[PDB]
């Protein structure tokens, strides 16, 4: 029944943990016992030598230290040391730990709402954070996961997976299964139901390695948390975890009143930097300043919003009180106790300024990997930056709030920050921006933890650490393609079609061929223009390769080939895809994955309408396909001083980001076994050097990729009424994707043959270009 000598002990009799608070459980004596602030938090100089006072919040006696409960300023007050912040940088090359330490610790100091351009304010407001920057190692920022709420992003860094995966899709969501609602507030978050995969303090434990509590009821200090991480650090090896985490609700809480601009935002700031300061002067106390990895690292940022940029949407839809609406910087929608397709057609380019746009889940960008999961409503909201949903008008409160977060994580405003600093970490290093579904791998390599499975690419922050305990391997090709040479006559075709008519490699496939990673029968396939890997299953190519130079030349389809296709003697009659099918399917017409308006000659152009050369599409989609192959290609050819493009189609039709078996194949063209692709993608690679032309690069490579959604219409595009060069662009940069997103996708492993090493490579798969 009592607190004595437990509290925060790491373990309905009552608790003594950080948590007994939120569940109501603390024994009576834990206020008095485990909360005491008498004196506050701070050593002065007359309190040097004190006879202890049980009663004091920490303390400045000579036993202090073999207590472990100093305040964290002693030594520098009463011994004359200096703050950790006022000496220089000294580079860690191993971890300083007293003996019987098995690891460096890890400290994960996550603050709410930290926006990465609060960096840019510098000394002055944050010298402890600003060493811990300079001295360690930092990206600029570190983009967070869709949604960019609190809960989503802190268990995505716990566990390396997508929402949809980990199961914290929202800060409130409603399960189907379990008929319930999860919220912030409330006990239902407490039950494990909600929390899937394997969060870091799990998988640590199951592998020996202790844990501290990563959850800090609001009723505890910040200041008490950082002594309280500190006496954990002090106990014996048998007992003392080697991972912990503090977090701090600032500077959010401040950014949602003020906004992320406000002069009343320096506070906050200077406020967790005086945290930090008590952290690392509390480590240099203990001697583990040189021992301990500790990273700074943020859910998400914070933007200007107030209740004045609100769409409400009972100015579109004749009901509201048949939906029930998650409001906010997001939207979904479902039934009350109503008919999708009418919602979405409501909600669909309905005023000109109009600030969100609908989307059935499976039609979002798939960046943002916000479909597969039964508590995401099929009907979404993507919210312009700055603006609020709501369902009425009488939902506004007035504004309360000036910032707010849970945009579209390539916003800028959404991006957050993160340092890395200690013995493992790499010093006075700089890396690029990452995403962090990526750090939880770390943080296992940090730990000597093998991961869970989850979405991180093992290996692409390699870069971060002066030392790695994983080596990433390329994944060995499972199918071997066929080289198939001519063996079938013009006659032996019966496809419906009609025409009026090796240094390939070298040229075209610059990266090496994509290994197929599933079981498959595959064609290469050689041109003057173009190589690809023809699927004898699909009967369409898995990949397009091809260089285009910046002295390209753009020419027509002329006429006389408007209607072209030619049967491909490499390929059988029975592997091919036939001209009637699409003649016979209404809705459905075909394109070219190698473009026809990039030729090198008249007669190469002949080969880009093989029928191994065309995929189903979309009148709709061919707009935005023809515009991409007659005039974005050339572009960037010409920007980026030559490009390798690679194209291809996507099956995605259970929207689980993975490639589809033959099996989850749910449309093809009319009266065939052709299937219809879910996406188009295309990789489009150059020299980091754009000095040097892209077929004759010596160095970094440089990507960008798109995953554009294979739609019988461009309702998505407002503005698709105008000129392609007006709106087909801005589909496609919504669209933009990793190579890591195709790759998924197609069950392909691009860039094999580079001059690179592996983790480089694993970088640039996970590069995703913003266009912010
Ligand atoms: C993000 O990472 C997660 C975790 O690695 C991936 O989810 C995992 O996906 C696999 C493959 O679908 C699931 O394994 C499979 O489970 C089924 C059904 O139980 C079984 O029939 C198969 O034999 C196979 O083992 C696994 O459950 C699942 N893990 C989760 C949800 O935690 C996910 O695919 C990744 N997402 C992307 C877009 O790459
Ligand atoms: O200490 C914690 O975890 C630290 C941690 C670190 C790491 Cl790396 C991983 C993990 Cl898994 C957890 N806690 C997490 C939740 N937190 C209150 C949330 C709630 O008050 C809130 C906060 C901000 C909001 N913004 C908003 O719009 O609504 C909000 C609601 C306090 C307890
Ligand atoms: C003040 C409030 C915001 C604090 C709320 C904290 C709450 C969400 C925490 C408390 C306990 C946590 C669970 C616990 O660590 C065990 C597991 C096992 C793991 O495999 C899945 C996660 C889960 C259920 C934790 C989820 C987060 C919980 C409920
Ligand atoms: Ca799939
Ligand atoms: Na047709
Ligand atoms: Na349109
Ligand atoms: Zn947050
Ligand atoms: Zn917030």
């Amino acid at each position: 029944g009592s607190c004595k000598g437990r509290c925060f002990e790491l373990q309905p009799d009552c608790r003594c943990d950080n948590l007994c608070k939120s569940y109501s459980s603390c024994c009576h004596d834990f206020d008095e016992l485990c909360l005491k602030t008498a004196r506050g938090w701070e050593c002065t100089k007359d309190r040097c030598g004190e006879v202890r006072n049980e009663e004091n919040a920490c303390h400045c006696s000579e036993d202090c230290l073999s207590r472990g409960d100093c305040c964290t300023n002693y030594q520098v007050v009463c011994k004359g040391e200096s703050h950790w912040v006022d000496d220089d940088c000294e580079e860690i090359k191993v971890p300083e730990c007293p003996a019987g330490f098995v690891r460096p610790p890890l400290i994960i100091f996550s603050v709410d709402g930290f926006r990465a351009s609060y960096m840019k304010k510098g000394s002055k407001v944050m010298p402890n954070i600003e060493k811990l920057r300079s001295c360690g190692t930092h990206a600029p920022y570190m983009r967070p996961v869709y949604p960019t709420k609190t809960f989503p992003n802190l268990y995505t860094l716990a566990t390396g997976l997508y929402p949809e995966s980990h199961g914290i899709v929202g800060n409130s969501m409603y399960d189907p299964v379990f008929d319930a609602s999860f919220h912030l507030r409330g006990r239902e978050k407490f039950n494990h139901r909600w929390w899937g995969g394997q969060p870091l303090w799990i998988t640590a434990t199951k592998q020996g390695v202790r844990a501290g509590t990563f959850f800090w009821s609001v009723s505890i200090p910040h200041e008490r948390r950082i002594l309280t991480i500190l006496q954990w650090l002090s106990l014996p090896d048998n007992e003392r975890p080697s991972v912990y985490a503090f977090y701090s609700e600032q500077p959010d809480f401040s950014g949602h009143k003020y906004g992320p601009f406000g002069p009343e935002m320096t506070n906050p700031l200077r406020e967790i930097d005086k945290t930090v300061g008590q952290l690392m002067d509390g480590l240099k106390q203990l001697r583990l300043h040189r021992c301990v990895n500790v990273i700074f690292v943020g859910d998400h940022g914070m933007e200007d919003v107030t209740c004045d940029r609100t769409e409400f949407l009972s100015n579109y839809l004749t009901n509201v009180d048949d939906i029930t609406l998650v409001p906010g910087t997001l939207g979904r929608i479902r039934a009350k106790s109503y008919d999708p397709k009418t919602i979405i057609a409501a909600l669909t380019c309905k005023k000109p300024d109009q600030h969100f746009k609908p989307y059935m889940k499976q039609h979002l960008p798939k960046r943002l990997h916000y479909a597969n999961n039964r508590r995401i409503e099929d009907i979404h909201l993507l919210v312009d930056r700055r603006w609020h949903v709501a369902r009425k008008p009488l939902d506004v409160y007035k504004c309360f709030f000036q910032g707010d977060h849970g945009f579209d994580n390539k916003v800028n405003s959404m991006q957050t920050v993160f340092v890395g600093y200690g013995p493992t970490f790499k010093y006075r290093t700089k890396v690029p921006p990452f995403e962090n579904i990526e750090l939880y791998n770390v943080m296992c390599d940090l730990l000597g933890l093998k991961p869970a499975p989850n979405n991180g690419t093992h290996g692409s922050l390699n870069h971060l650490l002066r030392t790695n305990t994983f080596r990433p391997t390329m994944p060995d090709e499972v199918s071997r393609p066929n080289y198939p040479g001519i063996m079938y006559l013009q006659s032996e075709f019966d496809l419906g079609c009609t025409c009026d008519d090796g240094s390939t490699k070298e040229r075209h496939l610059l990266y090496g061929r994509p290994a197929v990673l599933y079981r498959t029968s595959y064609d290469i396939l050689y041109h003057t223009d173009f190589e690809s890997g023809y699927s004898e299953i699909f009967l369409m190519p898995l990949w397009t390769s091809y260089t285009i130079s910046k002295q390209a030349e753009v020419s027509s389809i002329p006429e006389h080939l408007t209607n072209c296709v030619r049967p491909d003697v490499r390929v059988s009659p029975g592997f091919s895809q036939n001209c009637l099918a699409y003649k016979n399917d209404k809705q459905m017409s075909y394109g070219f994955l190698f473009p026809p308006y990039l030729s090198s000659s008249p007669e190469a152009k002949y080969d880009a309408f093989l029928v191994t050369n065309m995929v189903p599409m979309y009148p709709a989609f061919k707009r935005v396909w023809a515009y991409f192959q007659r005039v974005l290609v050339k572009k960037y050819a010409s920007e980026r001083n030559g490009v390798n493009v690679i194209s291809g189609p996507i099956f995605d039709y259970n929207y689980d980001g993975l490639r589809d078996t033959e099996d989850e194949i749910k449309q093809y063209v009319e009266g065939s076994s052709i299937p219809v692709p879910t996406h188009y993608y295309s990789i489009i690679t150059s020299c980091l050097d754009f000095t040097q032309p892209a077929d004759k690069c010596d160095g970094p490579l440089s990507v960008s990729s798109f995953i554009l959604p294979h739609r019988p219409d461009n309702d998505e595009s407002c503005a698709s009424s105008e000129d392609e060069s007006k709106w087909v662009e801005e589909l496609m940069k919504m669209h933009t994707a990793r190579v890591r997103d195709i790759e998924h996708l197609t069950g392909l492993d691009f860039y094999r043959k580079t001059s690179r090493s592996y983790s480089e490579i694993l970088t640039l798969k996970t590069y995703l270009h913003t266009y912010e």
